[PDB]
């Protein structure tokens, strides 16, 4: 299958991402690392993303997620959930069961087959943000681990966030490494003295 872009692309409404600070104790679900761009977090749980823009989109704009192989002899295999995850009964009536990236709390959530490269994606309205905030907040949940075998197979996979117009013509985009693991707080310091040393 082709490989969508993962190009850094701000566009006309100054459109990037953003994370919470959450650490790397023990009791971490999910943790951003900004030194080397990558999410560690627990299967299934609650990954916040938020979304930043410097003028507001026009209605109609939406925002879609879809996960890529990072390493280019694996970009042309489309990332879906293993054949033991796909099977589980975690169905939440929205998402199809091979999908493995969700939204969560979202029920205009709408999620893609590509017809022609077979790629997976989930796609919500863009929302301004509300009264007492400065951004928009998504949650992402991923339904499989990075070493799921028949699956990811501890390949790393990148996400990437598209800023869309109601037609799906690109207005910004973003991406950061994911990594689905049981002790996200652990890999997150070890990933990070690698980089160090
Ligand atoms: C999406 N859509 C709108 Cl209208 C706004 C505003 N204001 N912000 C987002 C998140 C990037
Ligand atoms: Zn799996």
């Amino acid at each position: 299958s082709s490989v969508p872009s993962q190009k850094t692309y701000q566009g006309s409404y100054g459109f990037r991402l953003g994370f919470l600070h959450s650490g790397t104790a023990k009791s971490v679900t999910c943790t951003y690392s900004p030194a080397l761009n990558k999410l560690f977090c627990q299967l299934a749980k609650t990954c916040p993303v938020q979304l930043w823009v410097d003028s507001t989109p026009p209605p109609g704009t939406r925002v879609r997620a879809m996960a890529i192989y990072k390493q280019s002899q694996h970009m042309t295999e489309v990332v879906r959930r293993c054949p033991h995850h796909e099977r589980c009964s975690d169905s939440d009536g929205l998402a199809p069961p091979q999908h493995l990236i969700r939204v969560e709390g979202n029920l205009r959530a709408e999620y893609l087959d590509d017809r022609n490269t077979f790629r997976h994606s989930v796609v919500v309205p863009c929302e301004p943000p509300e009264v007492g905030s400065d951004c928009t907040t998504i949650h992402y949940n991923y339904m499989c681990y990075s070493s799921c075998m028949g699956g990811m197979n501890r390949r790393p996979i990148l996400t990437i966030i598209t800023l869309e117009d109601s037609s799906g013509n690109l207005l910004g985009r973003d991406s950061f490494e994911v990594r689905v693991c049981a002790c996200p707080g652990r890999d997150r310091r070890t990933e990070e003295e690698n980089l160090r040393k």
